């Protein structure tokens, strides 16, 4: 008949495989069903004997541990996971990666921003927060996201790894930790350099090579909003700036340094994305494209289009402010 929302329709399940998926259409419950379907569809439930009910309880617990920040929230984690899911199909990753690696990629993507406070590492460090003190200024947020991820998995009713032998667990844990920590943008240049260094003669059978490729994959997915259709990507920019301005505001009231790229007075939607697309997104997907050429047309294309559109927006934004400032 006319089924309920949480029962995904065959059209949605089909659409869920492409980077064009409208992530804004669904409520959390529907997004949880989407994540659940990903695990079954990728054959992870099957190959890792994941209790299908535990899979649901786990996702629900994961959701409960994401905060309602304007950007680093559950919907962001759904975006990262859904783009990873898309890349698996787009790049035929199951031909290159083992099911354990797929499991690592997906679980890390879902768990990568757990219990994010809404203020980055620079804020944690400068304000000497409890997190910065706990982690000695070393990627405190990522270390925390990772720790929460395993405290959750430590709860029996949420342990989707309960049927994986201990050696498998250790391997997965290590892999997840590496990937989540790799999402700290402060290490972006470092990670990109190491990847390109191995990209000179890439070897899919080289464990070090694959680890770096997985780090790049989760990084690509994490900052992949702009790869999505303009109408889906744009509203994310306002969410990010909302979070950024909240921090710079607070940093001014407490006397802590402020990052220009978070300055309510020097940043616009356009200036924020132009540079990020040109010097972070495009270069990275460009190197990834060497390994998977199909990535150019499906993701580099929209990035080029976004870059051009934001440059146009900037021109009129600049023109508009040339009528202001008495
Ligand atoms: C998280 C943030 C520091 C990096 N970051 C991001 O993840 N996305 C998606 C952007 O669009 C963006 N624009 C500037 N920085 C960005
Ligand atoms: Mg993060
Ligand atoms: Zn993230």
């Amino acid at each position: 008949p006319t089924y309920p929302k949480y029962l995904l329709s065959p059209e949605t399940i089909e659409a869920l495989r492409k980077p064009t998926f409208d992530v804004w259409l669904w409520e959390p419950n529907e997004m949880l069903s989407c994540l659940e379907h990903m695990y079954h569809d990728l054959g992870l439930v099957r190959d890792f004997s994941i209790n299908p009910v535990t899979l649901r309880r786990w996702l629900f617990c994961v959701h409960d541990n994401y905060r309602n920040n304007p950007f680093h929230n559950f919907r962001h984690c759904f975006c990262v996971a859904q783009m990873m899911y898309s890349m698996v199909w787009l790049c035929s990753l199951q031909e290159k990666f083992s099911q354990t690696d797929i499991l690592i990629l997906m679980t890390a993507a879902i768990c990568h921003d757990l219990d994010h406070p809404g203020y980055n590492n620079t804020y944690q460090i400068n304000a000497r927060t409890e997190l910065a003190v706990r982690y000695n200024d070393i990627s405190p947020l990522e270390n925390h996201h990772c720790a929460v991820a395993f405290q959750i998995l430590a709860e029996p009713e949420c342990n989707i790894f309960s049927n994986i032998p201990p050696d498998g667990f250790k391997q997965i844990r290590q892999g997840m930790i590496t990937l989540i920590l790799a999402t700290d943008m402060a290490r972006h240049a470092e990670i990109m350099d190491s990847f390109k260094e191995k990209m000179e003669n890439f070897d899919y059978s080289n464990e070090e090579h694959m680890t770096l490729l997985k780090m790049i994959l989760i990084k690509c997915c994490d900052i992949s909003n702009e790869v999505r259709p303009m109408e889906v990507a744009e509203p994310w920019v306002d969410c990010l700036l909302e979070e950024y301005f909240m921090q710079s505001d607070r940093e001014k009231s407490e006397g802590l340094p402020v990052a220009p790229f978070m300055d309510r007075d020097k940043v616009t939607k356009a200036t924020a994305q132009i540079g990020f697309i040109k010097f972070v997104l495009i270069p990275m997907f460009e190197t990834v494209t060497k390994l998977f050429p199909m990535v150019e047309e499906i993701m580099l294309q929209p990035l080029w289009e976004s870059r051009d559109r934001y440059e146009e927006l900037k021109r009129i934004d600049d023109a508009m402010k040339e009528l202001q400032k008495k």
